Order: C-alpha cells, then structure tokens, then sequence
C-alpha cells in the first residue's frame, strides 16, 4: 500500500498542461516526487522554476518537488521508488519517450507511465510560451497564475 | 493507500505482451482489474479467455480478472476505479487510444495511463498469432504456455 | 468570387465540423456544405435531418449553404464552380489517409484541398465515437452542438 | 544466386509496385513477383488477368518472373530458395504496418524483408483508391499503368 | 477583399513552395509570400537575394507580392488586414509541428492556418537538404527553381 | 556481382548496425559498411577506432568489408561500382528524416536505399543513447557488441 511515482521534467517554466500531469498523477499513486532537471542554460534557476511548481501544486498534499541531475533512474531508485509519470501530446512524443523509457525499464527495471494531455492544452511547451512571450503575445491562459507574473518580469 | 487500475482489452488469446502489462501495472497499484471485453465473433469464448489469463496470473496476489460489457468507464467506476492502463506499441497505437483516453476522462473523470510495450513484442498481436498459426507457422514464443496449447486444439 | 466545399457525412454533425465552416466562411466569399448520401451504408439520421441540424447551426453564416452530394466529390465541387475543399484535421493520422484523397482529388480534377487544425478542445470528438458513447449512456452534451444533441438521444430511445 | 520475392494481391498492380519490381530487379539476380491469393475472396480481377496485367508491364524486366501462391508468405519464399521479400513504403504509416509482418515473418522462418521508399509522383495511388475513384466515374487514366487502365474500365462497366 | 500571407524563410526557395504560391493565388483575392528574417542568424541568402528569386518565379501570379519581415507572423498577417496563413505539408510529421504554432497562432490574435499537400514531385526537397546537398556537390539542378539553383552554386563558391 | 553500402557514423557500432551488416552480407554478393568520417563534429571513438571494433564484430562476414567516408555518400557509393544502401529503421519516425535523403539519393545519382526492420530486442538502442546512459554510469553490457563494451567503458574513464 504505498506506490509511487517521480515527474520528471525541465519545467522552465511549468505549464496547465504540467499541472494536469502532476495532478494527475497526484490522483492515482500515494506518492509523487517532481523532479526538476538540473542542466549545465534557462530562463528561470533550478531554484525559481521549484518555488513556481511548489505555488501551484499546494493544494496536493501528496506531492513534493525536489532538484535532480545525472540519470533519472538514479534519482527514482534512490527515492525507493520504480515509476516515472510524463505526458505525451502527440504520436511522434511518443516515439521519442518510446526509447528511453524502454532503456530505462532495461538498466533499471523503472517502468514508466504516459497519459495523454489534456486536450485544451495540446499545443502548449514551455518553450512556444517562451517565445511568444518573448515578441509580445499573450500566453496568459497557457501558464499558472503563478508563472505568468513571473514571466513577465523575466522580460522585462 | 487504496490504488487501483483497470487493464481492459479483448485478450482473444491473451499474449506475452499483455501478460507483461499486467505484471507492470501490478506492481504499481494496489489493485488491478483485467476486464475482459464480451462482444455480440472470438476464438475463444470469454470463460476460455479468462481462464487463460488466471492460469498465467496466478503469481500476481494482487489482480483478478472479469468479464465487462457496455462502456467502459462504467465498468471502471462501478468498482470504484478510476484509472484504466493500456499498452502501446507504436505512435499510431497512441493516436488511435488518445482519442478514447481523453474521451473518457471527459465523460467520467477515469484517467488512462499508457505503457510502452516490451520490445521483444513489439510485433506480436492476438489476430497475427492466429493468423500464422492457422497457416501453420510457430508462434510458441509469443504466447504463454497456457494459451498455445489451447490455441492448438482449436485449430485441430 | 472564391470559394469552397466542406464535405462530409455529418451524421451528426460535431462542434468540430462546425467550427470548420466558420473559418471556411471567414475566408472565403461563398461555402457549400456538402452531405454524402451514402446509398450503402445508411446512418443514424436521414440526410435531410442531417441537413437541418447543419442549417440550425450554421443561422448566421449568410454565405455558407448546406446541400446533399452523391457520388464522386470533385464532380460535386467543379459542377457548382468551384474548385477547393475545406477539411478538418485533428491529428497527423487524420492527416495521413486524407492526404491520399487530396493528392488524388488534385491530380485526377486539378480540385485543392485545405486542412484547418481543429481547435483543441474538441480534438477528441469525432460523430462516431460521439454516437457510441451516447449509445452507452455517457454525457456527451459538451462535445456536441445545441442543433444535435436532444434529437440525438431521440434517435436512441 | 542471390533473389528477393515481390509479393501482393496486385489487384491491379500500380505505377507504385512497378517501381519496386524494377528496383528489385537492378539489386537481385533474380526476382520473383508473388501474387498471393485470397481462395474466399475474389478480387476485381482473376489471377490469369493479375498475371498478365503485371508480365505486360514487365516486358523489360529479364530477371524476373510471376508466379501465384496462397497461404503464408514465407513458405512460397523459402519454397524457391530464398530468403528475402522486397516491398514498397510511403508513410511512417505504412512500415509500421509492415514492420510487424517482417518481424514476424523473421521470427518464424528467417526471411529478411527490404523496404524501398517508391517513387513520389504517384505513391499516392493504391489498388484500392485507384478501383474506388475509377468505380465513381474519375479520371484516373494519367494515374495507372497502360496494362491496366481500360482492363480496369472493361471490368467496372 | 479575401486573402492570405504564405510565410516563410525562403532560403532558398524551393519547387514546394512555388506549388503552395500557386495553390493559394488560385484561391484568394489577394496573396503575401511573407519572407520571415532573422535578425541575428544571417542565412544563405540576404532579404534582398531571397526576394529575388521569389520574384522571378512568381512573375505570371498577378494577384501575389513579396515582403519582408520579422517577429510574431501574426502581427505581420494582421497589420495588413488579413488573418489567414497559408502553408504546405508532406508528412504527418510536418502537420504535429505545425498543428502546435497554427493552433498557437488562433489563440494568440485568430489568425487561422490552412494547409495544402504540397506535389509529390518535388516535396522531400527542403531548402536546408538542398544546400546541404549542393555544399558536398550533389547535382540538384532538377530538383530546384532556375531562379535559384544557380544563385545557389554561385553562393557555394 | 550484386552489392550494397551500409553507412554510419557508428560511434560506437551498436548491436542494431551489426544486424543491419549480417542481414545485408546475407543477401548481396558484396557489402562495403562505411565510417564517416565528420571533420566538424568528432565523437568518442576515432574512426580507426570505429572501424577495428566493426572488423572485429564482422570477422566471419567474408564478403563484408569495412572502410572510412567522407563527403557526400551517393559519390563514395557510385566510386566503388555500387548503387544501393542499406540502412536499419526502428519505427516510423526513423523513416520521415531517412525518406527524404533516401529520395534525395535516388534524384541526384540513382542510388536505391533499401531499408531493413532492426531486431525487436535492440530497437531502442541508439549510439548516442548507448553513450549518454554509460557516461553517467548505467549498465549497458548486454545492447552493445563484445568488441565495444570494454572499449566504452575505457573512454570514458
Ligand atoms: O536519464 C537520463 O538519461 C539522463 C542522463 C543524464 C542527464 C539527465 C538525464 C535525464 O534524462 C533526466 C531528466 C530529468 C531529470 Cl529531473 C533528471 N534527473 O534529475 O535525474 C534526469
Ligand atoms: O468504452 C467504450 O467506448 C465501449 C462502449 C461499448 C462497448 C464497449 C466499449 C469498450 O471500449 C470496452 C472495451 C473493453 C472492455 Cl473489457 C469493456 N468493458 O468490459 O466494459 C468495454
Ligand atoms: O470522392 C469520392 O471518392 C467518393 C466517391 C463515391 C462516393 C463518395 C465519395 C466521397 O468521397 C464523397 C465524400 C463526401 C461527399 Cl459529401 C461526397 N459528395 O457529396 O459527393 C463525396
Ligand atoms: O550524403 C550526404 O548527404 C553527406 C554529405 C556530407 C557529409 C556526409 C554525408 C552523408 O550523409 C554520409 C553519411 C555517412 C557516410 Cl558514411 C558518408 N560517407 O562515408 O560518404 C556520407
């Protein structure tokens, strides 16, 4: 009686369509670990896009968010867990996750679960948000409440 | 800590591939129900396929199997579910299965995760199976012990 | 004048078709909707209700109309001037067996085809999978016009 | 010495399954075109007129040769002393398809399969959309080979 | 009155998009090919040359004129009255990363996007495979628009 | 005599490629694999080096031999008399990037690309994906041939 699963992502910065995946999730196993990756160039620090998720994700009391770096199946293993959650919008998503989530079942025997995003949010990444933003368009309704302001000073 | 998941399918007969989604989503939830599709021209009758499946189940404390008919969120709900897991080979089994996935989260809130197939059956299928074996060709490999002799009979 | 044909056999017709004829009417100076009689395989709705519930929702589109077609679709289109079809897509698989017809439908009639993305939130949608699941039971009151969805669950009873 | 089977119900063989069959024949000493049978179901044409429509089309072709069969595939390959089936591909779609058969036909007799990309003017026209547009009266005389065409309208009027 | 910008980097042009000018001259009033530049990453060609090659395969599409610019697409649809973009696809591929910035755009300023399938002819040759070509000297003389292919070799040297 | 060229970077040469070479060597009466050789992007293992692992792995493929490329591939192909690559697909998307160049290869010089359907055990290996999980310690002893593991494991050290 205690499963669990670890959301693995960039999250620079967290989108609805993230939320919906970590709410989901949320829903459906005792346990969520967010992992936010560490890589050696961003918009927001490891620090920042962690404080944004926590914002929003305060209402699930069985979630937590926390900094990663190197293999994710270290990260997952070393938790005590063997399951990752991520959200696919496409066919062609899929195949590319296809393959890492079988290496990761190979060297690891981490299984991974996909759900499709929410419908409404098809077209959202963090990156597309970015650059709208960026030429002045507005991206208020694809990002948390949270993240949107914090956009906005970015930029400014 | 009370998770559980539905593996709904037709299982007509059930594969090495379906048998190891039931193994993964097993160790993932608490519970796990396969929910064996009754439909108004199978192989197999549905007592056949269930207790192929019990047969090479029977290791996993955790999963039972049954007979389902109607909408498939009903079935799910009535047992006071609300996660279905599914396999997915290829990009195109994504497509086909996103649609309904996002059609039932909509119309009873009962989220889908999806799993990507072993890839040492990323071609095995129930209908390709049957076909080669009733041509004559061997798919023992691809079927548990249980079904390919079953599977045998019937063609004999 | 510019113009286009949206084909289909709308049986019944989804919130999704109908935001394809919106921007099909936008952009082009007259629409024809056109309804396949399908003499094989008959639907849940005749072609004339089919039509109807088309003409209930598409009130306030003055250039678009709704008409019956038969046979091959690009007959139907040069027959009335025309030589566009307007169609939606809601994923690269849609995309895929479309793409045939399109090519074809250029290649043996010099008839273009243009593919709009369906907008996001009724990407799921499709009238068959709308039909089996108010079949069933479920609630699909959302994913369907105002013009469809209680003569829809007349049908059923 | 070395030889690949072309195999399909070629009912009626296309522009497309032509390419293949001349690509094969340049990389294989010998070719076999395999026109596999369904015993249930009668196609538009007979497999004398299948035979006949591809050996008109592959006049040229002095390596290769067509023979029919039933049953599984692999069996009339290894029947002949080879070892490989050579097919054409359009779409991401089409090997995916086509991938399961290989892998499957691997896995119980060892044949290889080699997929070639076909030529792109006209991938598009399969046996099928070629009867169902030439059945509704379209113009699809630009769109087939000359063995086929009016054998083809011959048989639909 | 109707009308729609056909955008782009157009570095160089190529046979493909020739087709999907073509496509959307025939069908609205008025036609932009938008030459989209960036303004930190100086591509093969300058505004100037890529303007003139458009330009001169253009020539006999009267209702069609060339412009530069940059930033958000949809500012530059809409500052000259329009809100339709016209774009090609080849493959399923194409349509996934597409469908994102099309269904982007509708909801950022409701611009709508329209597709065509580009001829099969010519529709694998992208302008970053043709320079890549060209740089190693692959002959590409049939496979590109005589306003281009020499520009192209003269730029290679 | 028949023949193919199967090329890469094979940095390291997977499992998959070697499939790739045996299937190949199988079926044609010569088969060059060649290593190219990339003067702007180097990688792990020089091309010495890539080159003495695949020899190794291929020791009982009489006909197979093994040679550095540079440049464009349809030129290394058409110089040794050949005109025919084979290459491995694991899924669809494999072949949307693959089915351009094999069309651009087949235009510019007529050189057939044939592809073959990777093992299902090995599909989702990949060198750069071999690479990036040994580099941060993972276990990948069993997706990667003996002549490279140890190797690997060497460099990264
Ligand atoms: O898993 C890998 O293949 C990998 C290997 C090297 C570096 C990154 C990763 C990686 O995939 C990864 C992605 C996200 C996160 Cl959150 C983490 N993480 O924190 O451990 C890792
Ligand atoms: O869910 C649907 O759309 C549906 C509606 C009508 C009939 C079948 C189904 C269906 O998808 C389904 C599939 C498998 C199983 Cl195991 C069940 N089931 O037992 O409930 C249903
Ligand atoms: O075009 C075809 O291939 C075809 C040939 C026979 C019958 C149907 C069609 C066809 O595709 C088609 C589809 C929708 C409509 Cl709405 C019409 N129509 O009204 O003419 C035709
Ligand atoms: O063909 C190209 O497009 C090309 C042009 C410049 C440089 C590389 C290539 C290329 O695709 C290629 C790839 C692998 C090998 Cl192994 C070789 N080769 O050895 O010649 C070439």
């Amino acid at each position: 009686s205690m499963t669990g699963a670890v959301c693995p992502g960039s999250f620079d910065p967290v989108t609805l369509g993230h939320l919906d995946v970590f709410e989901r999730a949320a829903a459906q196993f005792d346990e969520v670990i967010v992992a936010v990756l560490i890589n050696p160039a961003g918009m927001f620090t490891v620090d920042e896009r962690i404080e944004m998720i926590r914002e929003s994700t305060a209402d699930l009391p069985n979630l937590r968010v926390e900094s990663g770096q190197g293999l994710l199946v270290d990260f997952v293993r070393e938790r005590g867990l063997n399951a990752i959650v991520k959200g696919l919008r496409t066919g062609t998503d899929f195949e590319y996750e296809l393959q890492m989530a079988q290496m990761n079942k190979h060297i690891a025997g981490v299984d991974t679960f996909f759900v499709a995003t929410a419908p409404a949010y098809s077209f959202v990444s963090s990156s597309l948000a970015k650059e709208v933003a960026t030429y002045g368009g507005d991206v208020s309704a694809l990002l948390p409440a949270s993240v949107h302001q914090r956009l906005l000073g970015k930029l400014r």
